[PDB]
């Protein structure tokens, strides 16, 4: 219970082609609640249920799709 984000600052991903990677990558896993990303920031914003999945496992999905994440949440 209780709903969360998290932006995570994503290096590498900085084209249309990252972004729709990214969204469209993460918009299946369970928790998931709404990404998106924006390479002015090079930021990915996920909007994760901070229960069953944490900060840790969305470093690693990111990390799996060749951008490294980490951590900010700037706004
Ligand atoms: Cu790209």
């Amino acid at each position: 219970m209780g709903d969360g984000v998290l932006e995570l600052v994503v290096r590498g991903m900085t084209c249309a082609s990252c972004v729709h990677k990214i969204e469209s990558s993460l918009t299946k896993h369970r928790g998931i609640l709404y990404c998106s990303v924006a390479l002015a920031t090079n930021k990915a914003h996920i909007k994760y249920d901070p229960e069953i999945i944490g900060p840790r496992d969305i470093i690693h999905t990111i990390e799996s799709l060749g951008f490294e994440p980490s951590l900010v949440k700037i706004e």
